[PDB]
């Protein structure tokens, strides 16, 4: 529950986070490092509830990212963090780092909102994932119910429509980023806050909107187990254990099964094609077409951001890919649309 985590301040950092944008602007690394040290001596994380540990991962993660932004590995500089992070990670059963979950839906709205910088463009990122994630999560549950209904059942069409509506929340979220986040300001002022951090011998990437569980919708809906050695499966493979635990079984099951659309392609070309069946297959095109309404403007925005004019120090996103990856996911998604349009063409 997002609001039950967003309202917590387990490490009493509310005042500190009002100062953090200024601390970051003036490069006050000592104050950052003093705060990490104060936390490891002030708090016994083992006594935390789950929601407390999730909110503490949010707050501690963002301070660690500010230190890493300067170029210092924060756990190397504050070595007692490692034990602290290990204890939090056992309670959350999540990585010892913040993700888009902690930064968006679990990040409080209004005066307490945790932010790296004073730049209003940063709001574009936060609101983007804060809007996308709950809607994608609702679409995931509806799309998983589709495998067991008939294309001729009107409940199928109704569920698929409900999920297209819920996926639109991701469209609205990337639209908010496009309005609020200048590509140049992103590459020069925000991107450096999302770099990898070394914790207990492993490197954990920084938060990314690619951590919204849209890839989980893909796997269930069209990717399934049909593209084993693809670059997209390798990114999903790398993402499964960044997800909150409750989404991991859905994703793993889906990676090892035929997708909904491959199955409904088989059923369609094998059953009495009625008027409901065509409506049912048309509701899947509708979901796919909402994904395109997300991925097309998204591709454009990553292209402007990584252009020679607007990029700064980076040629890649926080997960380490170029816009070539985005293009590859978009082509995949366009191919699905073309395939469904063929199955429907004689109707
Ligand atoms: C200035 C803003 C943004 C830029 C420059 C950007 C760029 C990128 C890049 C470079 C990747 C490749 C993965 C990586 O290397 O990190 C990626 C993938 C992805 N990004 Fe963004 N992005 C931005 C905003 C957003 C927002 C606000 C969201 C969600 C609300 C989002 C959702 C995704 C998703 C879901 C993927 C996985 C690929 C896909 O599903 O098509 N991005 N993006
Ligand atoms: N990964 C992308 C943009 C990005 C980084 N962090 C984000 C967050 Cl926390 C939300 C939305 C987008 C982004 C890039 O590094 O170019
Ligand atoms: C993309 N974040």
């Amino acid at each position: 529950i997002s609001n039950e985590i967003s309202k917590l301040d387990p490490l009493n950092l509310d005042a500190f986070f009002n100062q953090l944008p200024s601390l970051n602007q003036n490069l006050e690394v000592s104050l950052l490092i003093d705060k990490l040290r104060e936390i490891t001596k002030s708090y016994l994380p083992t006594t935390f509830s789950i929601n407390d540990a999730l909110a503490a991962t949010r707050d501690l993660g963002m301070i660690m990212s500010s230190v890493r932004k300067l170029g210092i590995q924060p756990v190397s500089a504050v070595s007692d963090l490692e034990v602290f992070l290990e204890t939090l990670s056992e309670i959350t059963n999540m990585v010892p780092r913040e993700t888009s979950y902690h930064y968006g839906p679990w990040n409080p709205i209004g005066e307490r909102e945790r932010r790296f910088t004073h730049f209003p463009d940063e709001r574009g990122l936060i609101e983007g994932v804060r809007i996308a994630i709950p809607g994608i999560e609702l679409a995931i549950r509806e799309i998983n119910q589709l495998s067991n209904l008939s294309l001729n059942d009107p409940a199928f069409e109704s569920l698929a429509k409900s999920a297209a509506l819920h996926v639109y929340q991701a469209v609205d979220g990337i639209g908010e980023t496009i309005k609020k986040t200048d590509p140049y300001v992103f590459s020069h002022e925000l991107r450096p806050f999302f770099d990898p951090i070394r914790i207990g011998g492993k490197s954990y990437i920084g938060a990314g909107g690619g951590q919204i569980p849209l890839f989980v919708v893909d796997v269930k809906l069209w990717l399934g187990n049909h593209s084993p050695n693809s670059e997209y499966v390798s990114f999903i493979k790398d993402s499964v254990f960044y997800l909150p635990p409750e989404l991991r079984p859905i994703c793993v099951d889906s990676l090892l099964e035929p997708s909904v659309i491959n199955q409904k392609f088989a059923e369609f070309g094998s059953v009495e094609i009625t008027d409901q069946v065509i409506k049912g297959m048309e509701s899947l095109l509708s979901v796919i077409q909402v994904l395109l309404k997300f991925r097309k403007p998204h591709f454009q925005l990553a292209q402007r951001t990584l252009s020679k004019e607007n990029r700064g120090n980076y040629t890649t996103g926080s997960a380490g890919y170029t816009n070539s990856f985005n293009h590859m996911v978009l082509e995949f998604t366009i191919e699905v649309e073309k395939q469904i349009r063929a199955v429907l063409a004689p109707y």
